[PDB]
């Protein structure tokens, strides 16, 4: 399948290094999300429900906060995994590569099955609020299969691990766990996770073959060899 | 937590890249498996339901086959996928390349999980053979989750979808199929599948950081751009 | 969609009434069956154990004897719930009518759905026998929805019931149990059953504009007012 | 078992063609509707969701309309599945046939089986409104199983069917579907209107045996056969 | 495990025979509750739901009125089943019986579990009010497992049944209703009120080893025996 | 509902103190079993599979010990837990005791849901044997609810939790245990085994009113309190 029209490299070179035509085939790759009536949306359910109960927890607290989060603050959100700030002040060329991915594994990588299913979300399934919002606030209620922010937290991982290896096992737990936020919080099923982890993986091999990504790739290690050294 | 002792690549350095050391924490990042009586265990249960069904098919006949592989065959068996021969004989660096990683992916990204949960495989729970054997052929019944050869399949797609990008939906289907192949087989629940695929993604990041990877790996890219222009 | 190549009233004018363009449309009509992975399937299950249960009881037994039943002694099995013999000796133009609407029941009226989907049936899914067989015995596999013989039970109850409608109440719940014996026995899924309720229903009323069979229905009444006659 | 106490042709002639001596044992004839804590009663809860999430589709559409229908604006809801107007005005006969075994199907074949077990309905399981209305209206939140409305809609389908044959299966297409309607909009479960099918189709037999019914089912015939010369 | 801190004999004499000590060891004794995603847990929803809708019966009536009582109130909500006034009026001597082992079994026989699972009331879990309040009325929204309530209600039947043998059989099946009312109104769930009849049951071992208990006993046998001359 | 005929303390005084009007109304008393389709029974099954896969575990050897055991057995299989030999070498008055309270707990305590029901056991539904037995070996394959041993089990632990509660946790973790090694075994359903401590509580309610158990508790009592001044 060709992947649905949107942005891209062309459009927005600061979000994407990718184009349209070198995006993940999302609806090709991923299997249909559970139907209504099948045992594996029981499950969604199921974990939904789990969410739920896990809201007034302090993971409960860290699923808000990580659901407070737009695709731009990804980035950061692993700084304390990552062992140093991932900020625009102390690690501009780290940040200005998992910036300009953003689209790639957000968009580009789930952009043909999300228009494809245009799947309700649990919150609005339920007519409920999420863990971070009252009604007062408005969401997307459709397009959660996958999760595009979970494919960005687990692509942004997966660099990351590649950048600072010393602390893969932390980054890869941390980029894990923006995707379960995302099913605490009632913004997405568990399965609209699982199959964004599929996806933002995927999108990282595209990305090892962009000679931008891989440019940018390397100031982000050289920049972080600096900041070890400084540290040391 | 560790990962359990066993080899690496100071023992098989054809078969590993990374040290004991270097191994995804596969028990710290991935949940633990369906228990019985959970619904995930029951989706389990009806995915090797529909498995079942599906092995006097066509694609049941492939899964018979994609059964018999062994780790070292996985590399070729992505060769329709890839567009041209991965073997020895015709792309002796690529199948290198993929060979000294099945250790990384099967084993090392795996073992921690694999050790704790000594999961029994579906074939064992339900006292029948799988869809490629009868009871004279002795397989191991327990070590389910995640799955090694389904990590390795990732794993492995994800590093030819970098060196052949053209191709690289073809490819990711494929390495996808592999996992699934062994749920329609009896080999694993699909939770082992699911789980081996965030394993053998984060596998391959930190195999970007091997030097000896990063070499294998250009010399693999270099191989292809040379075989792409005979075909051509 | 169109009915499938088969016989109709053209091939076999003694078992059938009506062609293969009068076919009630099964295909069309008739939702798919329940899918493995579905509450719909796990509830024919639940119907299927139930059934076996019920093996070794009196409704048992006579699941077993409804079970041997061929589609010619249909008509047969519903004499005690008619109040008289429906025999070729007793009530010859009642048993000629019976018998010539199989075809259009039982095959017709299901053929189109039967061939889609194919389904295997419980016994066959579960790798054992039927309450009436053992395995020396040998019975199609698949072709279980919708169930050619509780449409022509159900089909024949509704023309017994315009015929004898004094009766009718016993003969809807015969011609209601001969579906039920067939999911006791494990020859059908619940779901195969009542999807033949609706295309035996649907059959009847095509019946009703035929001119052989409304000739062939006026005699099996005529008869029938005699044997009331003779018996008061 | 008896029918409970009602109306019948003595008391509605214009509603009525058959007694309460002649209605179908629904109590004897139907099995108990899915208890809460079934398997079956999960898969109408399924069904019910289903259903919810269809409402905003065309078919949901289609849903809240054919929820709108009174007992008496069934015949006319057949009009485009017949291919001609099912209207007083364009013909009377059809439409004063299908009118007067409303409460024959409707109400006789279903009154045992209603009264029994006055099923909750399932809006009111759920507390909330049906796809059609808003809490201002108010509807009967028990007496669900089996459907009345749906029962209507069979009969008068197989009634339809055979008064135009050429049509049989958009005829019995738009039947099924009224009842599906109903699952759609939170008027009755899956089950409910599963049931009414059977005693729906059963009623019909009885009908045919009614002389009141058999001359305006022809006076319908041959209304129908003008109709067809004006329009050829 | 230790019983957690709280209040026994010791500073609550008329409430308690028993010390801290002494208290049944609930934890280790009950099985953990079900989790959110076990089929134990979904039977349990079954329950709740089961209980909803027999809330407008008279049975839901007796449901709420048992929800309206006290732990003081268990000993005379007996009487009926009993076959005569339990009172401070009436028996004293049976009353101050009962109410001195309210501690006993309501608290310490559950408070290791209560305190350490602190499971959620299903109205708390699906946001409603209870069958005989609404939400102007404040219950504890946590501490579901096991009921306290229900161990008083089960340890007082098991003591009532020794008094008066003859009525054994009622004063037990009241005991056990007691507990099922509250899984009808909403204030536990089924397996809060499963495991406080396991604790109740061996707190009453218990009191039977107390020196204060066993001489009350007698009294209250001896009274029993007295209003027994006095009824014949 | 009176107690089936059967034995009692009028024919077998060395297994009874109780007679057949004594008994615990069973049937009464207890809910029906689970019904195969409902929550409940999915949950037992789901019990029998996680029992099953435990088979091959300290605690399955445990369980098949268990599983050994005859009624008889019982009041030996506490000794560990007690703290000493429960035998009729070491404990003459206790053994006694718990031996005659047997037919009370195991028969008499479960003879009218026992008869009533006769619920296939687990092992006989599958088709299978169970953990300690081979198909040479035979078993009754039907009056699984309630468990009479169970019962003897909790029965037994309840009065031996009194003879000395310094040790009443560990007797009634004992008690609990030898239920739950049934359910791991494959001789009864969780639910046969919940029922069981039920009717198991209720006797010793009952035993506690028997001139004859009242004199022998006492006699168990004093000979343990010789035991603990040797040992001390």
């Amino acid at each position: 399948a060709l992947v649905p029209p949107g942005n891209d490299v062309t459009t927005k070179p600061d979000l994407y290094y990718l184009t349209n035509a070198q995006a993940i085939d999302s609806l090709a790759l991923l299997p249909p999300p559970p139907a209504v009536g099948s045992i594996a949306f029981l499950n969604d359910q199921a974990m939904y429900e789990q969410g739920r109960l896990l809201r007034n927890t302090e993971r409960g607290k860290l699923a808000a906060e990580d659901a407070n989060l737009s695709a731009g603050g990804v980035a950061n959100a692993f700084s304390s995994a990552f062992g140093s700030p991932i900020t625009e002040k102390d690690a501009p060329q780290l940040h200005k590569l998992l910036t300009n991915m953003i689209g790639d594994a957000g968009d580009l990588a789930t952009r043909g099955a999300k228009e494809k299913y245009m799947r309700i979300r649990p919150f609005a399934f339920y007519g409920v609020s999420t863990c971070n919002t009252t009604e007062q606030d408005k969401l997307s209620k459709n397009g959660s299969y996958p999760s595009g922010h979970t494919s960005i937290g687990w692509a942004t991982a997966l660099v990351l691990a590649e950048i600072n290896p010393q602390r893969q096992n932390e980054i890869l737990k941390r980029g894990y766990e923006l995707g379960e936020s995302r099913v605490i919080c009632g913004y997405h099923w568990q399965s609209d996770v699982d199959a964004a982890r599929i996806v933002g993986s995927a999108v990282v091999a595209t990305l090892h073959t962009n000679p931008a990504f891989q440019q940018q790739l390397q100031k982000a290690k050289d920049e972080f060899a600096k900041t070890q050294k400084h540290h040391h």
